[PDB]
């Protein structure tokens, strides 16, 4: 069964006006700004952007990419592909 999200977990992510996007959730450095409550720290392949997402718009890896990895016109969207499928816990710093 589930769990809650964690850190390393992989997922597509969905913001607004975007597609389902390949992510992981983050870590939190020791020093470094933390999330608002209920939110995660989402890494964005490809963008390598970072923004703050709840549980609604993460889709686990496994079970969505049949659906959501495929190419797509959208900018650094097919790096991030290369990169969930082929290092997707690299330090993309």
């Amino acid at each position: 069964m589930p769990h809650a999200f964690k850190p390393g977990d992989l997922v597509f992510a969905k913001m607004k006006g975007y597609p389902h996007w390949p992510a992981r959730i983050d870590d939190i450095a020791d020093g470094a700004v933390k999330p608002p409550p209920n939110k995660y720290p989402i890494f964005f392949f490809g963008t390598h952007e970072t923004a703050f997402l709840g549980p609604k718009d993460l889709f686990p890896y496994d079970k969505s990419k049949d659906k959501y990895g495929k190419p797509n016109k959208r900018k650094g969207f097919n790096e991030g592909l290369w990169e969930i499928q082929n290092n997707p816990h690299a330090s993309y710093s």
